[PDB]
């Protein structure tokens, strides 16, 4: 009936995945000769705690990571008109973006699952709680306090992975209104850094947040 | 013989799980062409802590999840008139339902097991302790504090996974009599979210709790 | 005697291979193959009673024991081995939970079971459980009282039956210098029934009367 | 060259590790017909905290375990004259020795790796942080306070696993000079019990620590 | 075309990793007959907390580790002129190197991935947070406190793994300027210790740190 169509779609999905993760090897990761661009964007849910005894602030946020792999492309016509699929992030290569000034291991607040689609684009959007080095002086004033945290590849330079922000403005829309702290401003900026060691540029995305007690 | 029956019974179950799990590849997940409906529900047990300095609350509750897969269906006459069986939750596909509001990784307080039966209905009922953003303010008065947390699939829209609920009434019959906090109202409310960007519905269940200090 | 030692080990490996490799792991109890599990508690310490969260922390040993026909053997075929120790991971274990725990149960002991030729299993693991309790009275003479129910999570009385050896919780191992004194501890079986759905459910109720020491 | 010496070096070890682990099953454990002697010795590094509110003390120490297995023996002449090698603690069998009074799961501060040598002796030294039941009362005085914690096999009796101890003196040579607590005495004593149940003796090693606030 | 080079790139590196890892057995570890030198280097980041009740301190740093294995070499010519690659550190051998005075299990703040190059050199650099035994006394003083922590192999002696440092100067350039505590000095120094038990040396690197409550 109509639900035989349900079967073919299940069968078609299995088949696509098989073609992708079994018939073909897992991605070795970007190389100088296969540079990759990773798009990074932040949405800030809560500032849970600002600790002036340890100088550590706790953020809860979503981090949108996306990038494209030719290895992940397919023609939806051969696979029953499937233009995408959800999958565990264990089954696909994921980038090593990390907070550079984490003071604690990051806690993952969301299922770790990615969306892949026919163009070979991947959307990974992990929700997480980060503790990072922040001195909150003046959080209780009106001018407020400001803390920065940088994100980027741990093991890869600009010639292998390239960071870009699609928007310079941090997304404040889902932030918690009844949170102890209120956001004056938050901005995600991209930078490039150099070392005498090597001529390769090293990108980071610097997250700057201004906030006060509420 | 009584023993011979116990024997056949077992073998039957092994064969049955074998047919589903070994012989067919585990279910790939829902698609638009093959949507899934998940029924949620909540049973309240304890509000353990309300933290005024961080604005977080600790809740201990049962979250009931149900769904149906044709893949899990079988004929009881085929396998010993077995109408249902228990299984480890890692043996079956489970839905990526998550509280969108959590401040700490959820902790599981019970075995992870699911009931499954002949028509392919899965029943999963994890006990959990959750910390989420809430404002305790006013919990020391008569009106109490009201807090809320949204649950829904993290990776899936309403055209793949659709959220539903038995009732709008949270189950308090199991709530801890001696808890530091007493519960005034508790509700589970469904809604669908729509974005500028996309035509697809994004459902959630909204758990709303009204609570105050016990004395 | 060396050879005798080598033959004892060969025998044990062979007995083990027959159960966990020759035949596939027990699917668990059912209506037509029900199981009885005996529970007995031994109370070690009450480490903390928190008045602010209404939580109590306990250290205790939980004796679980049961019979499985698939675990039987005739010692003569196997070098007169009448019992062995095994990793609890290797055998089906009943799913018994504290119903009113407020944290994940912490395991203090190696998880290892005793099996013998009649097919009886004995598993005792030391745990720290924190659960829902009202401490008030703990600073009085009469003392505070708390209770926790233990039973199966996903099985009913028709599949798993609960039973106790005695109604007397064992205090013989209870820490003398503990912050809290144990006035009484009882362990009582009860069956939960419904008008609605016809299958009994069991549980064992650990009730503890305790006060601050003087 | 001096390279060839290194290649045989590696190959003989890979070879030796394979003959023990791959071509032979893992040791089933001690039995009444095949008993094993375990040596337990302690070295104290720190007493981190005494908590007078819960009556628990937190201790950092090395626990040295030694035993000899016939199935770990080899002739050095036959592999490269290799008399010993380091392996992951998970590759071999380990005795299950536990603090009987621990109030939290133990935390390992060190890699888990053992040393094995040609006569079948194994030496395993995990650095651990343990919390055990102790009443700190008197730790602010001159006599200090005294606690004890028994270690032993959880699942095996004296006819299967035989506990012995190196010294009655717990090694203080590595203890931390600047600790909030000074150690007056630390001793490790072997002991055995009997039960109404059985004739088989149960050994434990009793670690008794006397300490007081340094100042 | 342009994308052809891309493929050969991907294929080449999958082939290289296959020859080293799936074709050859993971390295058995150093031996007295095949010893190894690991270099340690420290870059100090934050002293997060100093606990004067328990005398433990919490520290954040990067620890650079490098060694060389002949078994990890290749000719870049046979292999598309790949001169190095990134990999998970679970796929290679890593030295067991522990802070000896740790009071709580080390936490890792970064991805455990390591870089390997055609000469055979391996370079591994985790961020960690360490609780270790230190008495913060006179951290109030303008003169500060002083603490040290030892690092070495847990299971290996000096004839199997020899421990070295590139500079006796700890790298402070990445230190957090707004930290509760300021760094007066940090040194990293190689020690060697003999026991009666054996005539074999046991190396360690000592990290010595003098800090005080920051006043800016
Ligand atoms: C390998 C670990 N990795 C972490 C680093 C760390 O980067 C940062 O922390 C950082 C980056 C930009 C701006 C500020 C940064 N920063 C600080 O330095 C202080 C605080 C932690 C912070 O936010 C990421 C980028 C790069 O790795 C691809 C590094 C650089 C690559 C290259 C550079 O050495 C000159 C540098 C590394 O030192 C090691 C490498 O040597 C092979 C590295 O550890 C980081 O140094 C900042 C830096 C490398
Ligand atoms: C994959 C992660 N996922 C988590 C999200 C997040 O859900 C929520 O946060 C949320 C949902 C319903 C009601 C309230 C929610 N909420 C908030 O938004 C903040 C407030 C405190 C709260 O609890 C749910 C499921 C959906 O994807 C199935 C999302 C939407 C799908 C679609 C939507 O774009 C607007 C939106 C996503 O941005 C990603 C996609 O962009 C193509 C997503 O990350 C979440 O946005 C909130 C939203 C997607
Ligand atoms: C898998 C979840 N499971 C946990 C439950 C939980 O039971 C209890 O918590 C409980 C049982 C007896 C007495 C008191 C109990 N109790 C509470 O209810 C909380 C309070 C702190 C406490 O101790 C165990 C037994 C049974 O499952 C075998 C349950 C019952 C079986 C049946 C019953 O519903 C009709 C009931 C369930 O609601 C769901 C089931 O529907 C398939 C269940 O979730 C638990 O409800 C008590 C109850 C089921
Ligand atoms: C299997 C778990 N195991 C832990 C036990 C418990 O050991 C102790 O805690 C202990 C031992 C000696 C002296 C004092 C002990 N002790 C206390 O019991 C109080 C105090 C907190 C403490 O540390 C040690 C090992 C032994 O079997 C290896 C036990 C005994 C073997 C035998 C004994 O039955 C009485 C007893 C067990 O009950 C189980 C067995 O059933 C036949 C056992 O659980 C422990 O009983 C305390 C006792 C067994
Ligand atoms: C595998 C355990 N191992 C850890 C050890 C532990 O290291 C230290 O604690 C340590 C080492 C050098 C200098 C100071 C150390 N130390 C202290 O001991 C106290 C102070 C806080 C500190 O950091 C590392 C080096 C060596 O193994 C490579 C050890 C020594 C080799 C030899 C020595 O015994 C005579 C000594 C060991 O006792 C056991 C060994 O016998 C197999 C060992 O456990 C450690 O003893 C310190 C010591 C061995
Ligand atoms: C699959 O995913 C990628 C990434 O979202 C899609 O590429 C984007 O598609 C939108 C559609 O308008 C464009 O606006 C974007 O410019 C495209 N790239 C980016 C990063 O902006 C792609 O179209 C999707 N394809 C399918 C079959 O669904
Ligand atoms: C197997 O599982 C399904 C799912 O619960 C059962 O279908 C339910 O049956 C109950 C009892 O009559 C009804 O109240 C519900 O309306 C049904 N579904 C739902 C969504 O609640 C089915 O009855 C079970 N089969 C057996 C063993 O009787
Ligand atoms: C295996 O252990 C069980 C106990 O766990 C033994 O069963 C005991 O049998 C005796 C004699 O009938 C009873 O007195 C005990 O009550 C039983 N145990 C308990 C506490 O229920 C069984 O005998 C052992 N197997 C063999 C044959 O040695
Ligand atoms: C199923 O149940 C019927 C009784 O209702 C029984 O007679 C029949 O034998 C059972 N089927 C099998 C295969 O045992
Ligand atoms: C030990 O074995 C090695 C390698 O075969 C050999 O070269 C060496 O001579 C042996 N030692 C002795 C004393 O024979
Ligand atoms: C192996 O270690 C044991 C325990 O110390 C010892 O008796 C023996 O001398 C050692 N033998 C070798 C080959 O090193
Ligand atoms: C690899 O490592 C060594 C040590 O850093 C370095 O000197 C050598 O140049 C590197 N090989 C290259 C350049 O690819
Ligand atoms: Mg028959
Ligand atoms: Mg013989
Ligand atoms: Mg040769
Ligand atoms: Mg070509």
């Amino acid at each position: 009936k109509d639900d035989d169509d349900k079967l073919h779609s299940q069968a078609n999905l299995m088949r696509l995945k098989s073609d992708l993760f079994n018939r073909s090897p897992m991605y070795p990761g970007p190389t100088k000769d296969d540079p990759l661009t990773v798009y990074l964007s932040f949405s800030l849910l809560d500032i849970v705690k600002a600790d002036s005894s340890t100088n550590e602030v706790d953020l809860v946020y979503w981090e949108q990571q996306s990038w494209k792999l030719n290895s992940l492309m397919w023609d939806p016509n051969e696979y029953g008109n499937i233009t995408d699929f959800r999958t565990s992030a264990a089954d696909i290569w994921t980038p090593d973006i990390t907070a550079y000034s984490s003071t604690r291991p990051v806690q993952v607040l969301s299922p770790q699952n990615a969306l892949v689609n026919s163009s070979g684009h991947v959307q990974y959007l992990p929700a997480q709680r980060l503790s990072f080095m922040c001195d909150p002086t003046g959080v209780d004033s009106e001018e407020g306090a400001t803390c920065a945290v940088k994100f980027g590849s741990w093991s890869y330079g600009g010639w292998e992975i390239d960071l870009k922000t699609d928007t310079d403005q941090v997304d404040l829309s889902s932030y918690y209104a009844s949170s102890k702290y209120e956001i004056l401003s938050a901005t995600q900026t991209r930078s490039e850094r150099f070392y005498e060691c090597c001529k390769e540029p090293y990108p980071d995305v610097n997250l700057v947040v201004k906030f006060r007690e509420r």
